[PDB]
């Protein structure tokens, strides 16, 4: 990961995407209270984005990819806040990583997108309530 300027989304510029995941789970260390799950899972996901962008899921197109990584980024939280939301309260452990996200953004572009968090959080809630699992 470097330094880059410019970076409006994180998910197209692969230097701004490797920042954004290792502040995210940085940020989910203390969110980790939340869960078993625990951070040290989600550097998983950290090695995952970044493979995903150079093997090129979502689509060939750089904008295409980045558009649909957000979205996966948040289903792949899903997954996991739904397994441990059948421990406990689906609101507060989805706040929990509310709380990790807008750090992470703030951090990675100095813009605080409620938008994106809300995106996350109703992908969440809305899996929650319909219980679907995509193997």
């Amino acid at each position: 990961g470097s330094g880059n300027s410019a970076s409006q989304s994180p998910f197209s510029n692969p230097n701004t995407a490797e920042a954004f995941a290792r502040s995210f789970v940085s940020n989910i260390v203390s969110s980790g209270e939340f869960g078993a799950q625990g951070a040290e899972d989600f550097d998983d996901i950290i090695q995952s984005l970044i493979q995903a962008q150079s093997m090129g899921k979502g689509r060939h197109d750089t904008k295409a990819k980045a558009k649909a990584m957000q979205v996966a980024l948040a289903s792949s939280i899903a997954e996991l806040v739904i397994a441990e939301s059948s421990g406990g309260d689906v609101q507060r452990k989805t706040n929990v990583i509310s709380n990790a996200l807008r750090n992470a953004l703030m951090s990675t572009t100095g813009s605080p997108n409620e938008e994106f968090v809300h995106e996350v959080q109703d992908l969440i809630q809305m899996l929650s309530q319909e219980q679907i699992n995509e193997v």
